[PDB]
C-alpha cells in the first residue's frame, strides 16, 4: 500500500536522503510524495561525483516520473532557500557578507536576475517592520530614514513630524530644518502646519503643569519658548526676567528681551 508504496519507496530505499528526508518531514511535523521531491532537489542542488550526480537526478527523475511544467515549482524552491537564508542577513549586516555568501547562494540555484526580483522584495519590506512599527523610540523611527534609505535607495508625516517634534525640542536652526527637511524626506515640505499644530499643542502643557504652584514656570519656558494668570506667567518672564539676568551679557542682552517677547508674543 501507502505501505507497499513506501514499499516501492523501499526501490528509492535511501536510508540517508530517504531517511533524512522523510525524517526532515515527521520532524519538522505533508505529502508523503511531497517532501519527497523536495529533499531531493535540494539534495541535487549540491556537490557533484558524475555517478551521485546522476542516481540523484536520475531518480529525481523516477520521482517525476513518481508525481507522473509543474517543474516551475523548482523555482518556488530556491525562491524561499533564497528569502530565507535571504532575509536572513536582514537586520543590517549587507557587507560583503552578505555580497558573497547571497550570490554562492543563488549559484546553488537556478534563479535569473530574478535575484533582484527579492533581494530588494526582502530588503524592501525587510524595513516594512521597523519603519512601519517605528513605535513601541523616535531615533529609530528616524534610523528608518537613516538606512530605510540605504537599502530601499498614511499617517507617514505624523510620526514624520512627532519624531521630528522630540527630536527638535529635545536636540543649526536652518541646518536643522535640514533635519526637520529630513522629514520632508519622507513627507511633503508643505506640511508645517501639521507641524505647527503639532508643536504648538506642546508649549501648553508647559504652560499649564509650570504654572500651577510654588517656584517656576521658567524652566516649561525655557525649553517650551524653545520653539520659534494672564501676566502671571509673564512673571516667569520676569522671573527669568531678572534670574536669566545672571550675567547681562551682550547676547544675554538680546535673548532676554526677544524671548520675553515671546512669553510676551505668546501673551497670556
Amino acid at each position: 500500500s501507502n505501505l507497499i508504496d513506501f514499499y516501492i519507496r523501499n526501490g528509492i530505499l535511501e536510508m540517508e536522503n530517504e531517511q533524512a528526508v522523510y525524517p526532515v518531514n515527521l520532524r519538522g511535523v505533508l505529502n508523503i510524495l511531497q517532501e519527497m521531491y523536495r529533499q531531493y532537489l535540494i539534495q541535487s542542488f549540491a556537490a557533484k561525483s558524475r555517478t551521485e550526480k546522476e542516481r540523484l537526478f536520475n531518480n529525481l527523475a523516477h520521482l517525476g516520473n513518481i508525481l507522473g511544467v509543474n517543474a516551475i515549482h523548482s523555482n518556488i524552491g530556491s525562491v524561499i532557500y533564497k528569502t530565507y537564508a535571504s532575509q536572513a542577513l536582514t537586520n543590517n549586516r549587507l557587507e560583503e557578507k552578505d555580497i558573497e555568501f547571497l550570490r554562492n547562494i543563488q549559484n546553488m540555484l537556478s534563479m535569473d536576475e530574478a535575484t533582484c526580483r527579492t533581494l530588494l522584495q526582502e530588503t524592501k519590506e525587510a524595513r516594512a517592520g521597523f519603519l512601519f512599527d517605528k513605535i513601541f523610540m523616535a531615533e529609530a523611527v528616524a534610523e528608518f530614514r537613516r538606512v530605510c534609505r540605504e537599502l530601499d535607495v498614511e499617517d507617514r508625516r505624523v510620526r514624520a513630524f512627532r519624531a521630528e517634534i522630540e527630536h527638535a525640542i529635545e536636540n543649526s536652526l536652518l541646518k536643522e530644518s535640514q533635519e526637520e527637511l529630513g522629514i520632508s524626506a519622507e513627507k511633503a515640505r508643505q506640511v508645517l502646519l501639521d507641524c505647527i499644530q503639532d508643536r504648538c499643542e506642546a508649549l501648553i502643557v508647559q504652560a499649564a503643569a509650570s504654572l500651577r504652584q510654588r517656584r517656576q514656570e521658567g524652566a516649561a519656558r525655557d525649553l517650551s519658548r524653545a520653539l520659534r494668570q494672564e501676566l502671571y506667567l509673564v512673571y516667569q518672564a520676569y522671573a527669568l526676567g531678572t534670574a536669566r539676568s545672571n550675567a547681562e551679557n551682550d547676547q544675554v542682552k538680546e535673548d532676554l528681551a526677544l524671548l520675553r517677547e515671546m512669553l510676551g508674543i505668546q501673551a497670556a
